[PDB]
């Protein structure tokens, strides 16, 4: 009797967690919304300088229309390899933003010192990988973590918070090229017999200079005692495997739960009613991006409801105007949502206009929102890549470009108003009195935004 | 000298295999129609009870559109493993109906009885696989089989024939959830100091209890002997497929033979010039269940020139009010035809009106056709499944549905009649005089169909 | 720490290097146009008798509408293995053209004559592999070969020049079916204590009898000796790849370079953009088959500035009218464009006027380009193959038919003028005066062209 050759099977379920971080895959929680958890691990964050730049050279004529396509070839070649690394040190990927990514080890307090060396050993690495134009910076955390899942009915939303999740992002903009820094808590839990550092000035976060085993020490025997505490290390007949995830076998129920997470357009392309190549474009659009800010970014008990209350508003109103939130994430001593007018299907034109009434709602609504202390919200328009970025096995939709990060330093350096760049103003229906001309401020890493300006909205305030 | 990796090569020819069985692709026989062809062997019928209920549940909202999909991701799951234990065990798939299938071990006489051996331990290893809600019943029969191909100049149907096809659905019908069923013949037939047996009460079929190998028994050195008899069991440096056709070779003569079994629109998939996406739907069809009785169902040679000169019509007709066969097979004392209006491409409205139309059309022309004692046609209207089911290596298009099993049981419970639900008599654009409101009889399988008509048709009758 | 499977990664890289040769893949050669590359090597020109016949055949109603799909499917069969058998034995397959294809073995002057024994032996194999109505012919050359290439800004196309690349097409069309023909020169550069040939009537190429090995020969120790001399032979690690540049790595700068060659449907098909099927056809097209005559077709530095010179006036007629160049090279004492009007996307009516009106323009233009001593112009409409020809690894956009041959012996055997068939005649809307029905010539190849013309053109010449 033949014992036949299994094929790796593509199911649909399997197709989807490919998007979604071990966390949720693997959570199996309440579907009550706001839902949230707490745990430790530690936290690392990988951004690779230099793409946003390339993005706006990849519109060039020398790209002969193919730029979409050579973007996201490029960088998912490098961002691949990173999430390689990732996956077989033993962490999860909880989300892409753009060029950067966020992943976790979770592991039981005890563990915390240990497996901050495997994270270490591990982002070591990432900086050895990497024209000669882009570079990899790195930032790490450690200590309680909280996560939050939020949505409605068909569509659910997680993110992590708390002072490690800040400190993370801390940690990486610090980071001068190629460095690997450590949080204030990260350097006081790790094993400092270990792992040499170099004090960074006015900071109390450090720098990693090099490990430093000692005489016995052999780092895969470390690894494999660290494993132990690994619940989801591919292992035994799927140790050949990056992902246990690629062993998911259909399950109504749990794709059901799965696929709220997923937005409708990749769920198409997921189920082979449009083909792979309509995601991946270089595409005018227009960055809603809206900041609520906290008195304690970093409660859940006391955040969660109100970005749960938040969500349910800002989903409502972006379906009305044609727009969709890309991602969620804490940032600007706050919970930031991405939001994108004009993704693939989403097209009008109006769109201008759509984005700034759809900005004045959502600032008036989550302004009255308990606990919300402040709204912001930055609008920008221009050509910005959307697509599929990470591995094969885990990957997700997101957005790149110089008017993403304009949106995002607009809404930081002009808090508690909706601002808007000059496309949008010149290009929107709307009279030009319900407009502001702003002072222009010197913004971290943006050369020229062009005239800013706050949209007053139309009732007069004086 | 460089011996390079050798890809699987997936040709068009390759691809058509996978939805026909070894008796047709290797069959080899004369284009004249009807072709009859007599062979022995046993036959396996299996039946997954439950799906059809599952299908009315994935239309619910809580599948958020994606029903077809999660339904095809689940069948299939489980089809494909009963697809791979046939065909390890050295089975020949010859159908696809819905959520069962069929399946033949042909062979020499003289094989018979260890062949049945060898189709029990496989049966009872299907068993063993199978939310908490379906059941597999099977029913094996053995003996005599006559096949008939009929069709025309660009269109080919086969099915199989004869007692032990009848045997076969007889047995699987009184299965209760997780028996195998034998035949009267096979028990007669079989290794009685192996198989124990449990009597069914009114029926001289039995019950397979279990395998009571003896003393010196090795089922794996049994099966390497039984396998001698097996044409095209995978072997050698094939050993590794689960199907010889796996290796088929180009051959436009073979192929455009092959391609006439297979409806257009799963050719233009294999082509790549449709997304595989597009044939998995859960979509309002119009079923026309068809069925032929004649005097002596086991007699190839009697009604093979019947069941041609039926379906010349048939096709004809169907091909006029944009309907299409999906099936045929031996069933109800007679020939099934399952019919359906709505498919993938054929949608219009006043769909109801031609099946309706469509149908007296077949009931007046096949009534008149010489060895054809009685035509009885179910027309059922509502939601159903469409799409490809079973194993890569082995599947077809089938449609799985409540209204599927109404159309049948009307036919079979209303004979001699056209009769139509409740659905297709208000949506058809005829008069109301044109039917007849009937009697409603307790239908086996069917809790509430809502009032039947007998489509009594345009002259009156009285 | 798991050392995980690495899957084959099939960037838009890789899928550009399948169709081109190591020869530009490799190359890295200046981006200047015309450019001039001068090296030796030993060709080899396989062609497959037969197909343009099955090409007519598969569009008769025995195919059913899946002619393309069917011709394709077994052209690819044959050519694939012969595309392993010359990749093998280390050769670089530099262009199809319809049922044949190109080879080199580029290599310093020193080792022609052993890689000569490899291409022989090589060829040999080829022979052995091949309803029973296709034949395989083999031209063998070696020698002085000159590249060439040509372009504007957005596309380039290379070719091959010089006496071993006439040679290798002479010897093709004195080889018999089954022959392998050596040029003179590679006969006078063999190693004759191991070729035994025969002479050939009225040439002084000759034709390979046998190998003759010595007394110690081992064949695959002598090719291993002469894998030192090949660039990009498999090795290794990768030895069980057919080629290196599936090995290509994402290279925005490499790739921007090499999509250049490819034609943009090909592209988007690269790019998920359109269904694979939709790109094999058997469709109505109009040829246009262009030569140009000089005085020396040896010469790449006199001639390279005429092909460029003519390159983009050609291409630019030809995108006003319409119309594509599938392929260059050199042909007929000059170099041939193979164009052609109706290809996937480029239908019109009046394509055949379009295609007259062009080849005019053609005319007119190439004519008083310095050192062009004659254009000679065929025109010919009817339904030809279009579709990628090859193997996976290695592969091209080709058409096949009869009226590409048509038109090619058009223009070879009525030099210095535009000539057009009978269906281009009667189907463009340009006064029947415009015209001069020509005396018929018996035309090696073609059994019956109907009426052929020159198309004279507008004002009268007399
Ligand atoms: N695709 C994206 N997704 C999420 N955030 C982004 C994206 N592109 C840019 N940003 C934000 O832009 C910000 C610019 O300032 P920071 O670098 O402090 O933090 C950066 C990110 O949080
Ligand atoms: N693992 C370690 N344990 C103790 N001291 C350290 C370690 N790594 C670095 N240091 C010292 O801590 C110092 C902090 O300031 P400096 O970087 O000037 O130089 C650093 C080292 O001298
Ligand atoms: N997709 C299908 N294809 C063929 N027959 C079907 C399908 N769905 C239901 N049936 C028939 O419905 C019948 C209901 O009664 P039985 O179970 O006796 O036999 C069943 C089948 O023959
Ligand atoms: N292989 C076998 N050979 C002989 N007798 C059998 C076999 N299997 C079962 N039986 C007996 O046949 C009987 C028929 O009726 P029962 O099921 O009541 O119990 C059954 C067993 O006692
Ligand atoms: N697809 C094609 N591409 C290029 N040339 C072709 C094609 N089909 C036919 N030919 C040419 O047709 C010619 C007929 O005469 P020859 O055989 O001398 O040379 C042949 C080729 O050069
Ligand atoms: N490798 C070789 N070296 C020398 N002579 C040869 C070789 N191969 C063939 N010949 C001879 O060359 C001859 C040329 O004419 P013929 O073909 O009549 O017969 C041929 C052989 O007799
Ligand atoms: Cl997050
Ligand atoms: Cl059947
Ligand atoms: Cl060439
Ligand atoms: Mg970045
Ligand atoms: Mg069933
Ligand atoms: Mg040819």
């Amino acid at each position: 009797m033949n014992t036949p050759k299994e094929e790796f099977q593509d199911w649909p379920i399997v197709r989807i967690a490919a998007h979604l971080p071990d966390l949720i895959v693997y959570g199996h929680f309440s579907p009550e919304r706001p839902f949230m958890d707490y745990f430790d691990g530690v936290l690392m964050f990988v951004d690779i300088s230099g793409f946003t730049a390339m993005t706006e050279k990849f519109s060039s004529a020398m790209y002969m229309d193919r730029g979409a396509e050579q973007l996201v070839e490029i960088l998912n070649y490098h961002i691949s390899a990173i999430v390689e690394k990732v996956l077989i040190f033993g962490g999860d990927i909880l989300k892409f933003a753009g060029d950067a990514l966020l992943a976790l080890w979770r592991v039981e307090r005890k563990q915390l010192k240990n497996i901050i060396t495997v994270v270490i050993k591990c982002s070591l690495e990432i900086h050895g990988l990497f024209g000669l134009d882009i570079r990899v910076k790195i930032g790490l955390a450690a200590g309680h973590i909280s996560m939050l899942v939020f949505g409605d009915e068909t569509h659910s939303h997680f993110l992590v918070i708390g002072q490690a999740v800040d400190d993370v992002r801390l940690a990486q903009n610090m980071a001068q090229m190629n460095d690997v820094i450590l949080s204030p808590n990260c350097w006081q839990l790790c094993d400092r017999s270990m792992i040499e550092i170099e004090s960074v000035p006015d900071q109390r976060a450090v720098k990693v200079n090099f490990l430093k085993p000692p005489p016995n020490f052999n780092f895969d025997e470390f690894f494999t005692k660290c494993t132990t505490f690994m619940h989801y290390y591919p292992s035994g007949e799927h140790k050949n495997l990056l992902r246990l995830a690629c062993t998911l076998k259909p399950d109504p129920e749990l794709e059901m739960s799965l696929q709220k997470y997923v937005m409708e357009s990749i769920l198409k392309q997921i189920d082979n009613k449009q083909l792979q190549g309509y995601l991946s474009e270089l595409r005018p659009v227009t960055i809603v991006f809206v900041n609520l800010m906290f008195e304690d970014q970093d409660k859940a008990e006391e955040i969660g409801p109100a970005i749960q209350d938040a969500y349910m508003h800002i989903t409502s109103v972006l379906k009305i105007f044609q727009g969709q939130i890309n991602k969620v994430f804490m940032f600007d001593k706050g919970c930031s949502f991405l939001c994108v007018f004009g993704f693939p299907g989403e097209k009008v034109p109006d769109e201008l206009t759509h984005a700034l009434e759809c900005a004045m709602d959502i600032f008036d609504f989550c302004s009255q929102v308990h606990k919300i202390q402040t709204v912001s919200i930055g609008v920008a328009s221009g050509i910005v890549f959307c697509g599929i970025v990470g591995h094969t096995v885990r990957h997700e939709y997101t957005v790149i470009g110089q008017k993403v990060n304009l949106a995002a330093r607009m809404m930081m350096y002009y808090p508690g108003i909706v601002t808007c760049d000059s496309v949008t103003y010149n290009g929107s229906n709307l009279p030009a009195y319900f407009f502001k001309e702003l002072p222009k401020k010197v913004m971290k890493g943006v050369a020229d935004s062009g005239p800013l300006y706050q949209y007053w909205g139309r009732t007069e305030k004086v």
